[PDB]
């Protein structure tokens, strides 16, 4: 190992490898760090699922979700078990087991947040939506001039969904996805908008997808290499990153101090650059652990020397959620354009349609489809096809309806087991809420309890705020029970709820961005740099400042890109 | 690709990387196909639970097993959802949804068995267990000469423990191991004999064990390579074996029928000898799809043509489950030899005990740790360190106590513990039941169901035997609730239980072994040849004819490496 | 706050109480059996309304109570059972049991 | 809790919950056999199953 880079990032997620990509193109001598290891595959940092047994057993995903995803903050424990053995050891006390914070107050919390600590990072598992935000839900890039900031995230946004591979077509054939679409659209003429969601991922085959994750930004093999012989990158899997130095005037990072969790040994980087990409929760974990903002309960009759604003104005957007039964309507209208005669699984039995036919409902395409279910298959009783694709629709964010939409079907690790209703009828619907920033919102450390890799431990002060929170939170509860009953009743066990705090996992405004420190509330500008720091830039979620309800990684990608022009504007790569 | 190699194997578990040890080893240009795909990390093919995350969250491994394992043969479901909405589309009949088996009779089943599809099978998260079976375990490799039979099982045993690196003291300095073992041993004093099970693992530090896995057989790396320069072989994932195809003689494999599920093209691969190591299902699928045993539900007024004994005589054993939270007894022994002055937290708390004082109960290595955790760690009620090792204590299947038992703490599909009771507290005690081999227990294939990959689907019909096999595991049950009560009272949620029919997942017997096809009912030989053909060996738990408690894979490991004795004295390796 | 809304239910011969000839229930009478769905049409887009009707109008008091989601409760535990020996003018024109007098 | 102890169910279908965890030395059936006062005329689907 170097010990002497030109640029540093700490984690490979996709924002991590967003630097990766622009800057190691570019010439720079680069090192990436990540706590966690390579498991994946062979391609490094690619997405889970896309293993043609998880695609034939989506369902089975969520397991793999549950268990790398490790939670944040798990106040003490008070459940009572009354019912042990006389003999058995028995506590007097509800006491600290089992990595529990006694920081954390159980009725302020984002009991949901949590985090994987993997090479590629959520990338790994993550459901691939990638919208654009609309102004109203976007941080300001230029001030006073409203078609030079749109064109500046427009560029952006185009670069980001490149590096992503972002589209909308990969699911058009769908016959689930189009009953769906068509319907929504024909219901809400006129008043909202229909179309796929956008997704990151490239289909490959009729039954097969290949979702992007961190790989597809940036491969992350090591440079040079046979097919890049000009870069320099080394990965450095299982290394903790731990602390930041700051120089005696706080104008300059000086060193990044790592622990190899593999040899357990503890070194000095030097670069001239540093880069931190290691989530929202963890990029404020090691800020603080390195003097800025304040560790411990925040305590305001004592101002931190550093960014003040670091983990206030905190925000995690609501969740709602629920699953539905395709109506008996909706069913038989896959079949409208077709003439059946005769009993399903006698030799008289037959389905027909007219190709082409003006007054069809439905194209050759699908006809097609449900004709060939149909007669090789008499004894299912409904008219889509077993490998049809899941849909996967939204109505994006909009001032009369403020909440990002899903309706679809994917693994989350909320997901349930159901057996009992033919998957074909399942769609899920998912209503992303945007929750303003407000001070009082915290995410800060323990100066006496420390995590698993023995750094302080993450504890939230959380309530969704009164006011157009809230309300805003009830209307879209009540929008989403009135949209999914134009498509079917719910499925029992799946009725419509608020899902906890934070298993959304959308965490943003931990570090947040603005013009000015002071005047914005915030931690770093619009180049992503620290603020006093000549050398600092912080990548993630934990950057957007605004109340957001769509999927925020694509954002958070194109703030990246631009913070890669500013260190291409004000760093010289070595020579080689 | 090729299309022609000295040997090929299907399956790239640890049974079929034995014979990619021993004959990529001999010279032999071998390749190997799984229908799954590398996952695991850059070690390919090796356990999972080998990332640091996972061995400090042992007990979310649990969720990478459930994400893994899918179910052989779901029954048609029977739940009744009348709460659906009057809208929603609504089932007349239980029909066949969500991929279940029709043919599945629901109380004939072993509904727990399932399958892992991933380089590596089950070895990359089992739980590392390889104990010898014992005579009566055992299938007879010598006639008529007991101590030459001792001596052969003895020779390859010795070997296998070898290529997975079995030890016994990987867990010999842990507090909880040595706490439950000693009393076990004194409460069952020259009556029954305790140590440690017996693990396929290597322990790298004191918070670190390297399990063992398919990778430690054979690391999958293409040859020739640097490391092996002149060795052949290939791994191909993601490749669907479907028939071996069988010459109009029945005397001779002619060819493997491949389809590689990535590029949908379908391929005849040609080797001179043809192994089957696709686990105990699903080499008995490939069997019957290739034209061996019988197609379909099974009917006697039809004897196949070839291996009438497959798939018949099937077993698995029985497992009964519970957890135990540790006597209060026990605990105050672990401090025994403490002496300590005043108060916890308070400024003169001290703890020190005597190294070496006959008088003490336990080892100073013991003493060392309670010590520097009592002291550390002044507000934590209990003596026990928190990074302490898990127990991993067996008593091996005896005349009178006819199971196999393991008492422990290991990551399995089902037993998550939680979070009221602390963790160092709790003990697992797995029963394992040995069950009488019996013709009408079956696993067989649809003649017009097919399995997601469109093969034949699998069908048990499945009881346990009455007579020895029931009375057996009845008085198994007994024995854990005696036993485990020595050391604490159950755990309230994991109370004792029999498991579902075939989650202990040690099903043999499917393609079983013996001397004389007719006389001993079975389909192999003791070299693992399938009778009458020249070139046809089958690997794995499948061979195992007998009624065994035990852990299986180091017994079928024992007779892969006899077969390969048999393949390098009869086939020749190509030139080079 | 406990939200209950009860939708009607259109009648259809086809919905029955029958009595088994050979099952028996507990006091050795004829043992009743059901041969229910609820009417597609009108009975079923109503109901599916009317859940629609409650979440919007509970949803002004609060939201919803977890454990106690918005739910369709079994058929029947609702126990507004009719129909069964009904009244009409004309046995015959208005398939019925009982005049406006409950007589048979 | 007055309330669920006096409502007898008017017509319960015959119970095909699959119960596969008993030992093996207990009695187990080998159908869905009429249990415990159940209809073996009920349809599960169509039926008022909270009528009581
Ligand atoms: C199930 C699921 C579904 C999702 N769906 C979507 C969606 O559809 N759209 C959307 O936009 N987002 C979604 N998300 C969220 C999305 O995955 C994240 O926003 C995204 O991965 C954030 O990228 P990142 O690079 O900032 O952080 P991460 O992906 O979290 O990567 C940060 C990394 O740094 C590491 N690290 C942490 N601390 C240290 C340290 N101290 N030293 C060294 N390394 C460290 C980690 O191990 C990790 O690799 C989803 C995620 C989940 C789990
Ligand atoms: C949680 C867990 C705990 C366990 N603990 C223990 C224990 O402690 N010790 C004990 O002895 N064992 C235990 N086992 C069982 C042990 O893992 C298996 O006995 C062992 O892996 C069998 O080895 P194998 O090579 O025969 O088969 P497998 O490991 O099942 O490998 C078979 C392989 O062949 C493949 N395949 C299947 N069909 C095809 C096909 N048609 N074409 C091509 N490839 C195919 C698969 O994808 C797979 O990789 C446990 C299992 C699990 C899941």
């Amino acid at each position: 190992m170097d010990i002497k880079y030109d640029v540093v990032i700490v984690g490979s997620g996709p924002i991590g490898c967003t630097y990766a990509r622009e800057l190691v193109g570019a010439g720079y001598k680069v090192a990436m760090f990540d706590i966690g290891e390579i498991d994946s595959g062979l391609k490094i940092g690619a997405h889970k699922k896309n293993t043609v047994e998880y695609q034939k057993n989506i369902d089975k995903f969520v397991n793999v979700i549950q268990g790398q995803l490790m939670s944040v903050s798990v106040p003490v424990n008070t459940l009572v078990v009354d019912t042990l053995s006389p003999t058995s050891w028995q506590a007097s006390t509800f006491f600290v087991r089992n990595g529990s914070n006694p920081e954390q107050d159980p009725l302020r919390n984002l009991s949901g947040q949590a985090v994987t600590r993997v090479v590629g990072g959520m990338s790994t598992h993550w459901a691939c939506a990638t919208p654009r935000f609309d102004r109203e839900q976007r941080p300001l890039l230029v001030k006073d001039d409203a078609d030079a900031d749109d064109a500046e995230w427009d560029r952006l946004y185009t670069k980001a969904e490149s590096y992503f591979q972002t589209g909308t077509d990969q699911f058009k054939e769908s016959i689930r996805h189009n009953l769906v679409l068509n319907k929504l659209t024909e219901e809400y003429k006129g008043q909202r908008d229909f179309q796929q969601i956008p997704l990151a991922a490239t289909r490959r085959s009729p039954t097969f997808v290949e979702w992007s994750s961190a790989n597809t930004v940036f491969d992350l093999q090591n440079r040079p290499n046979t097919d890049a012989p000009e870069e320099r990158f080394n990965l450095f899997p299982a290394v903790a990153c731990e602390r930041v130095v700051r120089n005696a005037l706080n104008s300059e990072i000086e060193s990044l101090h790592i622990h190899d969790l593999i040899s357990g040994d503890r070194f000095e980087i030097k670069a001239d650059v540093y880069v931190l990409t290691a989530g929202a929760v963890h990029n404020t974990q090691l800020l603080v652990n390195s003097g800025f903002g304040q560790l411990g309960r925040p305590n305001p009759a004592n101002p931190p020397e550093l960014l003040p604003s670091l983990g206030s104005y905190i925000t995690e957007q609501s969740l709602v959620f629920c699953q539905t039964v395709m109506s008996t309507e909706l069913i038989d209208s896959v079949k409208s354009d077709m003439t059946i005669r005769g009993t399903p699984g006698e030799l008289t039995y037959s389905v027909t349609y007219t190709p082409g036919a003006s007054t069809n409902k439905h194209p050759d395409w699908w006809n097609e489809k449900v004709k060939n279910h149909m007669m090789q298959h008499q004894e299912d009783p409904l008219p889509i096809p077993f490998e049809d694709p899941e849909p996967q629709v939204t109505t994006l964010f909009q001032p009369s309806h403020p909440w990002h939409t899903q309706i679809h079907r994917d693994a989350f690790s909320y997901g349930a087991v159901q057996q009992s209703i033919d998957s074909r009828l399942i769609v899920d619907w998912r209503f992303f809420g945007r929750t303003e920033p407000k001070e009082e919102n915290k995410l800060w450390f323990s100066d006496k309890i420390t995590d698993a890799y023995n750094m302080p431990q993450p504890t939230f002060d959380f309530r969704f705020p009164a006011g157009r929170t809230s309300k805003e939170a009830e209307d879209m509860m009540t929008d989403m029970c009135v949209m999914s009953a134009k498509i079917g009743g719910f499925l029992p066990g799946s009725l419509p709820q608020f899902m906890e705090p934070g298993l959304v996992l959308h965490l943003g405004g931990t570090h947040r961005m603005g013009f000015d420190e002071k005047e914005d509330n915030c931690c770093v500008n619009t180049d992503s740099r620290v603020f006093g720091f000549k050398n600092l830039f912080l990548g993630g979620c934990g950057n957007i400042p605004t109340a957001y309800g769509a999927n925020p990684t694509l954002t958070a990608m194109s703030l990246a890109i631009k913070s890669c022009e500013y260190i291409k504007q004000n760093f010289t790569p070595s020579p080689f």
